[PDB]
């Protein structure tokens, strides 16, 4: 169990997590604010929306602002990539420069951190956080498809290899059958191979039972933005 | 798609069946008369709860009364054997001596046969009953285990295979392995053996998903006594 700022990662019911994807400051800081008032656990905020995520000291000071006005709510920081769903066009030499200035000069408690992003680049970039601190999430994002079952547990097991703290997938179901595979690759992958906490999710319409059930099947990170209030006692329902 | 009084079991989403589990007929009127403000579909009435189901005539004459009371949702009748998770000991003969006696002199819309009844006796009642105009609900019910996912979808072919209005079964899961099988015996069900409507769910609080699931998966009824507020508005969160 990740234990972050007495949030219990990987314990009990599923901790939630809601994204902040305001594009200027002000409505960044004014929704770090909003979130001393809502029932979430953590926060995300997600960098590939931030209109000056160019100035990666812009961006450092910003996630101080960001931090101060948190209540003691973990913070989650999140370069989408473009081809994992992300918001804008990045150079890898950017993506990581900008991630190990977060890491020097800024306010995180866990850094997201794409599996298939250069490895060499990620494991340096990895030891530099956890020096600082900061757990790692390695994860992926497929929006496009679900990939076999196999292959959804081998890309938990190799983030895992990799010395995440946590562990992501993303995928996106085409039909219920893709949404089953998600749920029984989670259920797998936890029951078999996981040491740290997995956190999982099928998205869209179909997949939305997957950000419900992670109690269930050993998801334990959901996002809400299904609303944050909803999923709390939608999670309280299915309660274990 | 099984359509009795404009519940159209089969398409939308799963229709919402409320139980009678009250002992005495005071009760059992008062709770027919009540489910005409629940916000539900129809009205399983379970004969094996009544303490005067040894009674045929009196049944049969209680049915009408509740009929009355129900505010045209369909009602149907059932009595659950001991073996199945049923309320009390009944003998073979007495369990399709009850039946017979309704499908004369009571009033149901569906009629609930379990699968393994004496299948020889079970379907001259079946040929009865339609010919009163009664749907037929083959069942099966495992209240300590879920077995193989291919069981499951054997069981639920051979309900299809003795004409069933309506193929139902419900298992009981140890772990989150057994929901899944449960659920997944259900999509494929659905998507490549059946041509009438099929209910399925895993039972208990495990299980408890199968029962908000049922558009996703292909699952017609989903039952509750959850209660019948939080069934609908969770239906319609998770609705495709």
């Amino acid at each position: 169990p990740v234990i972050v700022k007495n949030v219990r990662i990987g314990e009990g019911n599923p901790k939630i997590v809601v994204p902040i994807v305001a594009p200027t400051a002000e409505d960044i800081l004014a929704e770090a604010t909003a979130s001393q008032t809502l029932d979430c656990d953590l926060v995300e905020w997600r960098l590939d929306y931030y209109e000056n995520v160019a100035d990666f000291s812009d961006v450092c000071n910003l996630s101080q602002q960001v931090m101060e006005r948190l209540g003691q709510k973990p913070l989650l920081l999140t370069f989408r990539t473009q081809k994992e769903g992300g918001e804008m066009a990045f150079s890898e030499e950017n993506y990581f420069a900008l991630y190990h200035e977060l890491v020097k000069k800024g306010a995180l408690d866990l850094l997201d951190i794409e599996l298939f992003a250069n490895p060499l680049a990620a494991d340096t970039l990895i030891h530099e956080a956890k020096k600082a601190g900061i757990k790692i999430v390695l994860c992926n994002h497929d929006f496009q498809k679900t990939p076999s079952q196999e292959e959804i547990v081998a890309r938990l097991r190799q983030m895992q290899m990799r010395q995440a703290d946590i562990c992501k997938i993303a995928v996106m179901p085409q039909d219920a059958t893709d949404v089953l595979t998600l749920l029984s690759a989670t259920n797998e992958m936890y029951t078999h191979y996981a040491s740290v906490p997995i956190v999982t999710m099928s998205m869209g319409q179909l997949g939305m039972i997957s950000r419900v059930t992670g109690q269930l099947f050993g998801s334990a990170l959901t996002f809400g933005s299904l609303s944050v209030q909803v999923l709390r006692n939608y999670l309280k329902t299915f309660e274990q």
